[PDB]
């Protein structure tokens, strides 16, 4: 339940229950990006990093907010 | 459907902003980018003015039409 | 003569053309396609972060504008 | 001799004639501060847009109330 | 940090990735490249990604462990 | 004698082999011809990517480099 010890698999459902999120979940996957990196990436990191468009971008970067409870 | 812009499509983000002044090229962008109704919330003034490239005139307006949006 | 709601983007450009020593900067809102809306809805922290302009004239053009909304 | 005439190099020897402000001097002049520009200058303005030390900063803006006061 | 991570070795580094979550395979690249913890500290967040082409997951995580080495 | 841009193929390889497991590398240093001139020349993708470098060595060979050109 705690994000920390998230898994890839676990990473992977949490991106694809975005909107419109549910290709770059596998990119999320592929990547090996498990509750960890999901917690460690940045703004920057979604976009220009990750060959990620705004919008999609915008919607995983503020789940990622959420979760750490603003 | 539904009024509310936080349901908005990508195309209904496209149409919102190529309706404004000046901004029919910047909506293809939008639309590129996948910004539907739930990101186009999410957008900030930031975004806008410096992050990605567009014009700051359009970028004011754009800005000023989400924020009276959200009322 | 004209509300400067309505000023197009060269209405503007002859508005900042005539500020003291912004005949250059001038050239930059035209750039950006700041348009009487746009130019209204600038802050002061738009003009030097978000346009690159000098201190200089960006304080002078925020006074004018403020005397132009007449405050 | 009075300040809102004033150009950017006459701003420049004004600022350099001040202990400790003679590099500031330089970023007043690449910045293009006439003397519209220096009276428009708020204290704020000093050391949160234009990145001057706190020292030199109160030195400035005495001098520039010293200017609007007796004149 | 007993032993300082200037003077380890290049197997000192692989262990130190190895000992990362999920970044036991990854630490074999590492080794391959000749990463000693001289080189370990001249890493940049970039030259994770594109110069060894590891995957973004481990880079995240090795990049942050990284720093947090630094802190000494 | 000793300056870095006036440096021959073999004044750069002595610098290269002396360096901590940039020995083999050196070798290929010489067959390249890459004097002080060609060294300075030198960029990060050269080294990480643009040739076949393991990226240890090509990190230390940079910072080296790096530290060479501080003056």
């Amino acid at each position: 339940t705690e994000p920390s010890i998230w898994t890839v698999d676990d990473v992977w459902a949490f991106i694809h229950s975005l909107p419109g999120c549910q290709d770059i979940a596998d990119e999320f996957r592929a990547q090996e990006i498990d509750g960890q990196a999901l917690l460690l990436l940045k703004e920057d990191h979604l976009m220009s990093a990750m060959n990620i468009k705004r919008g999609p971008a915008l919607k995983i970067c503020a789940r990622i907010n959420s979760l750490k409870e603003s």
